[PDB]
């Protein structure tokens, strides 16, 4: 079993919270790259890519805050 | 069950809001391509295609706004 | 009763200040998705969506300022 | 009964002063990780996380001051 | 009473400024569709439709400007 | 008498510098909404609205600079 | 009568120096939360909030300096 | 005296530059509407209307450029 | 073997997704330049060129988004 | 050797694709100007001139599209 | 003699570099407003206005860069 | 005569070094607030405000350094 | 000597490139207005007017392109 | 020998990469200004000008990216 | 067997408490250096590196405190 | 053999992790500068340059973090 | 001979490392201010100004680091 | 042979432990000062300078500790 600290648990709640968004973006890209002119594939890939962008930004900026909550507590040990 | 975020729900409200506009445009194109000289088929395909254009533009520009509402909130985490 | 700090009160003043803007945007989207070609539904949804964008941006950037007012006071404890 | 000194009492006044902020941040993270694109979940998680940051900073910098009040009195015993 | 923000008030000044232009275009269309060969109905419907086009364009581009005035002020909070 | 700090004085110099631009835009909108097809009302409202846009942007970006001049001086107290 | 030391007097000179800035920010927030799209309410709340930020930072960093002037004198008793 | 900014002065240079073109178009329309078959009235109204079209287009596109010169300077304040 | 990062893989999925669209546009141009008056060559070159335009725009705007997803994560390292 | 970019190569494929259409139009004009009443010279010059018109329009509108494909890629560098 | 810092000297090099472009635009506007239908006045005013636009944009964006060169040096004093 | 220490002399060298920059910014603001659409007033106020920002930052960060040079010498008395 | 920027030089290359086309159109109009029934004057005025139309369109659309080349470079200063 | 940094080398690779495109555009303009009605000169000048536009845009946006690669490394020195 | 004092035991509790965080950071760096554009590798390396930073800071500041607890006891021997 | 510390090893893992990205960007620039109008060269250079940007940012921000991990340990020696 | 410490030598290595970049920026500004519409002068001034920005930032942030290396050694004298 | 005490041996273990870091920083500065815009020279100089900073801080804080170990033993002679 690999070790997971608290920032790993905060980061992996977004990983387990979305089910297969990492797959659905790669699947919708492979459908779009086969035919980049279908409106139904562009509108589906816009929605999946614009959610993967907000997924990664929320999952990164949350880890950045809890790292700043912790580093300001460890600063007060000494 | 495939995962659906909030931009998927906003995009699929237009998908479920129109019933079979994705079908009616493809059906009216197949009737028009068989006979591209009937005024009744041209006038019916003009109406269906000009609604599919506004369908896709509204469904795309709405996802683009809610992606900008969200990305300016996630910007304020840190 | 759930706990509410000062940034919750600042954030919920915008929530209680608008009455049902969270509802009126979802209602106007459901009317627009049923018929994305009516000018009266597009002009009503433009106004509601452009107010929900300014609602969320003002409600987020205000919380961000009061969080920076507070964190610069707590910095001066030690 | 576990022993609690004076710095434990100062630290646990913040723990008992907030009711369930340690829970509400973990609950709002679990709601946000399931859907990191809802503006209502981002705006609620911004407020809860920005209060948990000020909670921990005030609860840490207060313990640090009272530890410096005490260590400068114990310095004057000898 | 439904909530109305400032962009709703700017949009509804055009709605209340014209009296029944939303009705007069629908009435003139119903008179024209019954007989699309009368010059008096075509010349009356041209005038009503060409005013409804300028009505919607002015009512939309004004909301778009005041949304850009506001979003550049909210940008300067932080 | 309400209190006015230095950023209030900088903001209200633009308010007192224009005489009744806040009125002239609302007056020209009410004349335009009554008849959104007159070229003389559109050309007068374009000029008033394009000045109100530059009025608010200059009045906001100036307050933002003097707030950054001050916050970098208060940073140097400690 | 509650006791007030010298750092209370330095802190309350800023409290009595501004008249009702603690009120004017809460009043301007309540006007802005009712309508977060009025440029006149955003420009007035920007000025009041950007003064309350400099008010609290100056009132905190001044107390921090006089606490360091005093603690370096009390250090020289022994 | 009503206030006039710089875009008002640029717009009113076209207003004062033509003398009574706003009158001469309305006068030539009233002469043409009384008799829309005189070649001398049609040829005079063609010239006046085709100058009023270029008058309004030049007076509008000039205000639009100077509004873009200014907004790109105010962008560089911050 | 040349190195390929993740943006190379996203860009080359469009390259491998279309088979020989880079060839079919150059072949249809060489057939059209030999005879730019055949309707069958113009209608075939319109379809191929209008797909190569959407191919390059989708393949470029996708790389631009994933470059912005990544640069906002690398921003949060420090 | 003069330099030739990609738009030069696209433009010169039409130049090399037609053999001597730039010559055949000038030759057929010189034969027609010597005798502008021969039906065989008018019918031959109609065909050559109507092909030179479609030659230049296709050769110009193709360069215009590839210039818009490129400028939207260079837009995504930054 | 009025004081001139380095950003004044950078801004006034554009002012002294053009001779009377601030005059030539106002002169060409006064000639165009007297007759907004002369092609020779429109083509001369297009050239003067399109140079005044690039004059102000270059003169503003240069001051903005040297202000950012300086503010990043003054940041390194402390 | 008011007393002036060494940090007063360092701070007032910037005050006497600029002649009337405290006046020229207030004069250029009063000219800009009367007409916030003139490019010549915006470009002059950009230069004056961007110099007043660097004036105050250099005059503050220099006092902050000499206060740290001195406080580390007074630390070595005992 | 009047100042001439680069767009003046591009515009005046067309002015100096044609010799007296501005004169020859005015001369051919004065000959045609004296007798608007001579085929030799109509055929000469058709050729001169149809060249003055292409002269002004090429001289205007070239200035418009070089103004867009420049404004996209000045955009990249900051 | 004049000094050339890395952004000079990136900018001058486009300068040396095209041979005489700066000359060929000025030569094709001088041929077009002498006769702005020849289709062969318009079609040759369209190709040269549309390549000079993409030349300058690529040469500018590349320098802008490498300036942003460098400024984010120099940011990490301190 | 190497000797381990009490500060070694406090330091090695963090070493044995994390399992292979010293390995997982080096493994995630080697995966990221092979492809520094994958969002899944950047988001995984952000979490591992931000935990290794808090690991080392907590493991260092704890040893620093227990070294100060001990040195103030050994000071009281004599 | 040149000396390499730990930050050299962290920096050179990105150097050895990409194979010849420092070469492929310089090769793709030399191909693009020879012809800055080919869509295939622009789309290949966009991908290589957007990966070199993320390469340098990740390789710089990682060295910056490990320098801050180390400097906070060396701070705890004394 | 003026005295030069080690930070003077570090600062003047950038001064002697660039040859005449302080001159080439002032020369390119004087050429650009004479004609702020030439693309060749804008593209040359963009490259020189964007190198002078990185010159001053690297030359300032390096002096700032070596001043922090030294001040942390002089801190350890006592 | 110059005399070397124990603190000289502790200080010179860092001097002999790094091979030519005192040279590699001076060599990388001389390469960077010749061209302060190359990303490869900035990224190499960042790594060398950030190691020279940790080299000097570790080599200074170690001498400071062993000087405090010794001075507390010499204190116990009498």
């Amino acid at each position: 079993t690999p070790w997971s600290g608290y920032l790993d648990d905060v980061s992996a709640k977004f990983d387990t919270g979305v089910d297969n968004l990492q797959t659905q973006v790669t699947e919708a890209l492979d459908k779009l790259a086969a035919k980049p002119s279908d409106p139904a594939l562009l509108a589906a890939y816009q929605s999946k890519l614009s959610e993967y962008n907000l997924y990664r930004n929320a999952q990164s900026n949350t880890v950045k805050v809890f790292k700043d909550i912790d580093a300001a507590i460890i600063q007060n040990f000494r």
